[PDB]
């Protein structure tokens, strides 16, 4: 929109925002002891958010609505009702706050990326750094630095390899990426629909958006063709989840179309099925993607100007525009009879039920407003992001290597990944209090460090292998620091090959002959073609480290020396090569269709080999995995169904059958134990799923000997599959419960009955309507 | 349904319920300090209403949750919650309690019917009769004889003059119907959106349902064809001000289908519409009319079985069935996996909300829970019933016969009004604690009565013609008491004519000729053709009396002897008796259409020549009417809508300006005087509207020589029109507000700038996939 020249939204991925929505602004709260407000009915604490929010805009002017109606709201200045800015971030700690140049508020915690944090399989870890950043956060806001709302968490999937964003996702699967939300919303916002907000979540993006460029397909302009089917089972469980569970206060609409309709002005998504079938608060609100209302006119011309674009996004049930088009067209449209004043304040009014709901027009006594500088020090010393990347990190491959030997008194680090600083932090991150590169990790771990850059993350000169071979021969040991990073894989940025960059794997190669032992760090959130580093035993070891954060080093040097074993599992597949150029990576048909070219998409569907599979992960130590009942036997779904469900909401909801097992230590070291319960089954119609997560778990502090009994309650709806309508529907059959990849242990049960609806898909009569 | 023969319901109006939905029960209250929920979180105050009505429904099998259903909710013994009737009635009193044979219970004040109730204009009256209603309600409910919740009001319009229930409406404009229903609904309910809700109301009944069978045209198997346009300019605006300004926690869908898809099975009408744009409470339910829902399948078609038309009612909006239906076809309709648990629960959950928030489980002390037989004979004692019967009287013709002169010491009631008893009372009524009879009137009133059947009702004989005469020479004065009856007039039965049943008027006639003062009693809801009582000169004076209730004699005596002056004015059209001939009644447009022989419906667009028309009426004295400013100017539609709208939920919900006169009673008699302020325009789409309500009110006393102030807030919405999408716009252009139907005062205002939309109209893209 503010482009200089002529920009193709269809090819370029990245919206040109006229300064207003990406200006700052200074937070302040409104004064209801003696500003024009305090003798309103705004200042009312016994009166709804809602009734209160719609007293408050009541007074605006139309010209004042409309300067509120964008993410910079510039605020009301005759009513003491101060700008208020709704674009804040939040994706692995404080990103978009108002951060000084240095001492007080010059940095927040930096946490690993999502990709990372998930790995990790402890629900309690995600929920405990979500309670961190929302302190950090309040401090930035009581300081008047920032708002109380933020657009976080990203829990789209991971769907295709290429995707520049996957990286802030918790993977590939719909079950792990929906209790992330859940866990993350629920901690942000202070509780399950709690009478204080802590932080306004948003649930982003909604829906279809798993694509930035790949082939020039810019998100902007892209038209997704996606089966109901599929929007049910895949595409939206996570929203549902985070809609109807965690009582998420917002929701970010998408860039992208679906079949036809961009998210924004999609009648279908924000009404038909966010409101009407997914229980969105009454309060809640739909936020614009920066841009997003402006692409319904340009690229997507569903709109044939700006005016339209704003009118159909407004009518659609998108509240507030991250963008210029509300604020500098909504008048337009009001004065062409596109909208009316009441349409252009559904929105306002919304916004502000929750900014009421936060305690925003209750003064310095209210809830969370004594939060300080001080508690960002204190919630930043507990160093669980230090934590958080020990338990995310994954070892994919090791021969007794790792830990290193009491032998190993020097070792040699190399490679694009080992000298960094803000490569820690991967994307929507702010100043951290420090970068711990793994070269520093190691001189930090007291081994004499041999330091050779090597190869560049993208190179094909071979200038700098001479001096990395000679160092470690030197040494005792060689860790190469390798992968890909946001110069590989960013927003408005997809790959265009799943393959390590340059010539990394030539310098690991040449490394490998050398009788020394060879560690490869595999770094980035994409996952790399690593078959030749797996089918060659000179390469002793392998970690996938993601974006470890701010004390990456220190974890991954703790990881490698043995003070700390990893436990972590992969959340993506590894696919080949190959995989990235038979099909089109803006094919979203999930099923395996050998007319097109698809495999089948993610470990559920693909048909093909991956060279590392979704779920796999290692440990420094052995696991006896075993249970007391290994057939649960059979249950009447009529039965399950109707019975009374105290508790939940849904009947739904409750636990089919618990998964349990004994886990005992039988090798040399203590560690944490991570499983992902798996189904399968014939139920239901064809074509089949291979398998699908239905829970994981993370057992702590196993000493050698000891065992812990692993406890995996299997909901009645996880076991649901979904019909060519969209329905979600428990199927008679035969099912299997399989822990870890390697079926460790397997539990069946026959569900016996007929079919039952367990949520009813609404048709959709307007997306294509005439 | 449970007919025992053959029985055609697109011809039928009457459905025929099984007993366990038309079973009364013995209500209670759970106990929350002791029984099995009181450990549960739906005997927590702490929480919302939503939280806790979903906690007991989550405690349910779904053999209990199926039970509670239907209106017949017959509870769950397991956790100590009583069975609960959801159809209780109160149209104009408490209708559909549990009344004891005598003594205590036995009986509540019955108000006269909503059609006189309107025809007062007074809309505190309103107002008072449902406070009243609401008390004597709640008086029932707490001696375990009724419920807390009501299928009251109904504010569907008088739209055509053969329907057999505008007896139960505020007449045939949607102004004067949405005011009665805001002050009906706010008064049952116990305030606006109130902590603790006193009367659960339900507007009824939704939408585009004003006929019963004309022709065989059966309410159970219409499909109306509306307009987008009348849809939302006529037919839903009461709805809109009942869900979105009253905030009406409930909602009844019709009987009838509109565009193709019966209303409880309309996404279109009970989701798009009442939800997503009339703002209905989110804990809100929707109720179906008893049988509507077998009826989407049983005669309209749209299901194929009992089952699918459950399934198809419950996935539209409808939250509990009057009716057997969801009760007995739920299972097969999940077994047959049409509908999740999860869609069963939604309406019961709705229901409990309200429940909750009534205060249904909160115990012995919660608001409301005192009240006793003792508050039903102090509010019976204000005698609301008689004065709301004395302002609701309409005076048609008169010509200083009325008030009855000093002289005229005895009088001849005659005609088949005179002797009644629960002809008073219209049709939704419960016991009465005593009935006056017109004839019951004059005896009190200190005058020689000397009493006459005449002729019945409805009769093709002469028989007691000449006894009538005798009676009428044998004394000074002759009141004929005539029109129509529930015996004309009923649910499941339209007229077929609007004209005087039988032979009263061949003999009204003879009774003229004898020159001694006559005067004329037209009772009934229906308007009936007296065009020729108007041009027979010996016919003095003619009185609309509706059905005034309990105390409707003393009204009527009181009016005639002048010990009380009336000012009640028609709220529809007396239509001469070829308007009913010219074009069917099925036909819902409003609009005149010369090629299908329509001549336009109601007033706003009536072609034809009304013998009295709507808002005519007459008074016991002159008034002298003027203001200081005819020409209140220029408004900017942009400037109107751009400013702040403080104490208002919409911008258009502002008063525009106000109409303003000075009103001077200049004859011999004190008077009330009521006022009709009419606007029309040139602005917006053709064709025009003769005219339309945007106020009225009613000043109180005027003694001879006072003058009184008149002010009636026009507000912005009140004068927008609707186009052919159903959007409501504002349109620049002349406008005229009119003092009554003569048009004493007119003040010219004009609307300067663009086209706005006040509200966006969604498109139905449901009705016809
Ligand atoms: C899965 O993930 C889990 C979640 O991350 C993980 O559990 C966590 O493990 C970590 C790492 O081992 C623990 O971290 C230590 O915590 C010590 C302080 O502990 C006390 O406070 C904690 C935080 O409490 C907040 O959050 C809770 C959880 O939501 C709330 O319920 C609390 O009310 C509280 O909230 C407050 O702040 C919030 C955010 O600001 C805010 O929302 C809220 O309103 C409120 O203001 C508690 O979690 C903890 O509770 C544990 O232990 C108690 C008993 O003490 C039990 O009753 C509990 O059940 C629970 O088990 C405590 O109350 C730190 O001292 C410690 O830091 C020191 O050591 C680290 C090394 O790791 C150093 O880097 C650091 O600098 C510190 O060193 C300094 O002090 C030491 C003193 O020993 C000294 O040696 C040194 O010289 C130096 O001076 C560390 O951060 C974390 O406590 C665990 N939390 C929870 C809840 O689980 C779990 O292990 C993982 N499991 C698996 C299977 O992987
Ligand atoms: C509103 O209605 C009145 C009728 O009450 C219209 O009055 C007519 O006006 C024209 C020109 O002003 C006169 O020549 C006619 O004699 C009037 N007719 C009658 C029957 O009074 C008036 O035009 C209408 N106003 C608008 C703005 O449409
Ligand atoms: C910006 O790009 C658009 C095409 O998306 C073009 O229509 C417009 O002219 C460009 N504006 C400027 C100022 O170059
Ligand atoms: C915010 O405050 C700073 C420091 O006083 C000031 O310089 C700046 O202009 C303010 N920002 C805005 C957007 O007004
Ligand atoms: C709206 O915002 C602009 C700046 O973008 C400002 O100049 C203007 O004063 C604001 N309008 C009103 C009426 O406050
Ligand atoms: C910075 O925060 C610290 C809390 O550790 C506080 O002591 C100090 O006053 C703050 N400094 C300023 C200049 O606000
Ligand atoms: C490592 O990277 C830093 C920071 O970008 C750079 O200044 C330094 O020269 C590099 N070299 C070594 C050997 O650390
Ligand atoms: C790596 O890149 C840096 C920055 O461009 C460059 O100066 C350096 O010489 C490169 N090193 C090698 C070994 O290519
Ligand atoms: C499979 O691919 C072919 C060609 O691309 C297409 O016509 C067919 O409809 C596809 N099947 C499905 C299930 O989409
Ligand atoms: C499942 O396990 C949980 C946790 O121990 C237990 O509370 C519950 O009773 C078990 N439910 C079933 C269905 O076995
Ligand atoms: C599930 O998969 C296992 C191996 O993964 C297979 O042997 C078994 O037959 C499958 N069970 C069902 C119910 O499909
Ligand atoms: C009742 O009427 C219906 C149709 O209106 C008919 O199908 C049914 O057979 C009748 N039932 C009996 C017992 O006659
Ligand atoms: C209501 O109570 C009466 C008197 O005890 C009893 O006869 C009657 O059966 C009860 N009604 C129901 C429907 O159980
Ligand atoms: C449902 O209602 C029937 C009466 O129509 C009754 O026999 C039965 O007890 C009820 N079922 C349950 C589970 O309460
Ligand atoms: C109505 O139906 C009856 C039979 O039910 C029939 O005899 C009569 O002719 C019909 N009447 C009209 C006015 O169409
Ligand atoms: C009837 O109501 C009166 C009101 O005063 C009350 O005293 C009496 O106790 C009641 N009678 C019965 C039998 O409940
Ligand atoms: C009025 O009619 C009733 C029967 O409806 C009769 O019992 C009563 O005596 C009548 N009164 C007179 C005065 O005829
Ligand atoms: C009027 O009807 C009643 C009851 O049907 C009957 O007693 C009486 O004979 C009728 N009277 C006349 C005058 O027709
Ligand atoms: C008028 O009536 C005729 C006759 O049925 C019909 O064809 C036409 O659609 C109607 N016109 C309008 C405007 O409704
Ligand atoms: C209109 O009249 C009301 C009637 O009481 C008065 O209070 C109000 O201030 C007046 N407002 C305007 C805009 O004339």
């Amino acid at each position: 929109q503010a482009n200089t020249s002529y920009t193709d939204y269809n090819v370029e991925a990245n919206p040109d925002l006229f300064p207003l929505c990406l200006q700052h602004l200074n937070a302040s709260f409104p004064d209801c002891a003696s500003g024009p407000l305090s003798l309103t009915p705004v200042c009312d604490r016994s009166l709804s958010p809602k009734d209160r929010a719609t007293a408050l805009v009541s007074l605006f002017t139309f010209d004042e609505l409309v300067n509120n109606t964008g993410n910079t709201g510039l605020g009301v200045s005759r009513l003491g009702l101060p700008n208020y800015q709704v674009w804040g971030e939040a994706l692995h700690g404080v990103g978009r706050a108002n951060f000084v140049e240095s001492g007080n508020f010059s940095w927040a915690t930096s946490f690993p990326m999502p990709i990372t944090m998930m790995a990790a399989l402890n629900k309690t870890l995600i929920h405990q750094i979500g309670t961190i950043v929302s302190t950090q956060l309040r401090a930035f806001s009581n300081a008047g630095l920032g708002g109380v709302d933020v657009y976080s968490p990203n829990i789209n999937t991971f769907r295709h390899p290429v995707w520049g964003r996957g990286q802030e996702t918790p993977g590939e699967d719909a079950f792990l990426t929906s209790v992330y939300g859940y866990e993350y919303i629920t901690a942000l916002q202070g509780g399950v629909d709690p009478e204080t907000l802590k932080i306004i979540a948003t649930a982003k993006h909604y829906a279809g958006y798993d694509i930035e460029s790949w082939n020039n397909h810019s998100r902007l302009g892209n038209d997704m063709q996606i089966t109901q089917q599929e929007l049910s089972e895949y595409y939206t469980p996570p929203f549902i989840v985070a809609s109807r569970d965690a009582k998420v206060r917002s929701v970010m609409c998408s860039y992208n179309a679906v079949n036809g309709v961009p998210s924004c002005a999609n009648k279908f998504f924000l009404q038909t099925l966010l409101r009407d079938t997914f229980e969105f608060s009454e309060d809640g609100y739909v936020s614009g993607d920066c841009g997003a209302v402006y692409n319904v006119w340009n690229p997507h011309g569903y709109a044939s100007n700006e005016a339209a674009a704003s009118a159909d996004s407004i009518l659609a049930g998108t509240d507030i525009d991250c963008g210029t088009s509300y604020q500098w067209h909504s008048e337009d449209a009001f004065e062409d009879s596109l909208v009316s004043r009441s349409d252009i304040e559904r929105g306002v009014i919304r916004l502000y039920s929750n900014l009421v709901q936060a305690g925003y027009f209750d003064g310095e006594d209210a809830p969370y407003r004594d939060i300080t500088w001080d508690d960002v020090l204190s919630t930043d010393a507990w160093n669980i992001a230090y934590e958080a990347a020990v338990e995310g990190i994954v070892l994919l491959k090791n021969d007794e290597t790792l830990p290193l030997s009491k032998d190993i008194k020097s070792v040699a680090v190399i490679g694009p990944w080992a000298n960094v600083t803000e490569e820690l932090q991967g994307n929507y991150f702010g100043p951290a209090p420090y970068l711990i590169s793994p070269l520093t990790g190691f001189r930090d771990s007291g081994l004499d460090v041999h330091y050779a850059l090597g190869t560049n993350l993208t190179s094909h000169s071979t200038s700098g292998f001479e001096e990395a071979l000679t160092a470690a021969k030197q040494a005792d040991a060689i860790i190469f620091a390798g992968g890909i990073d946001n110069t590989i894989e960013a927003e408005a940025m997809d790959r265009e090959n799943i393959t390590w960059p340059g010539n990394q794997l030539d310098l690991i190669s040449k490394l490998s002959e050398l009788g020394k032992p060879l560690v490869v760090l595999q770094m980035g959130g994409g996952q790399v073609d690593s078959s030749s580093l797996k089918d060659n035993d000179n390469v002793n070891a392998l970690i996938w480290g993601g974006y470890p954060g701010q004390s990456g080093g220190h974890a991954l040097a703790d990881i490698i020396t043995g003070k700390r074993a990893p436990a972590g599992r992969l959340v993506t597949t590894q696919y080949p090569a190959e995989y990235a150029e038979v099909f089109p990576a803006i094919d979203m048909n999930l099923r395996p269709n050998e007319t097109s070219g698809n495999p089948g998409q993610t470990y559920m569907w693909y048909t093909g080999t991956p060279v590392y599979e979704f779920g796999h992960g290692l440990f420094y130590t052995t696991f006896e995995e075993s249970t007391e009942t290994t057939d649960a036997g059979s249950f009447n779904i009529q039965t399950v169904l109707t019975t009374p469900h105290s508790g939940y909401e849904h009947a739904q909801q409750k636990t089919l059958l618990n998964f349990t097992a004994t886990v005992k230590n039988t090798g040399e070291r203590e560690s944490d134990y991570t499983a992902l319960v798996y189904v399968n089954t014939t139920a239901g119609p064809a074509p089949y799923p291979k398998k699908w997560v239905v829970g994981f778990d993370r057992l702590g502090g196993l000493e050698p000997g000891d065992s812990q009994t692993l406890t995996v309650p299997v909901t009645v709806e996880s076991v649901a599959r979904t019909d060519e309508q969209g329905n979600r529907v428990l199927y008679p059959g035969s099912y299997e419960l399989a822990l870890n990849n390697e079926r460790s242990v397997v539990v069946k049960f026959e569900l016996k009955g007929e079919e039952a609806v367990i949520l009813s898909w609404p048709e959709d009569t307007t997306s294509d309507f005439v």
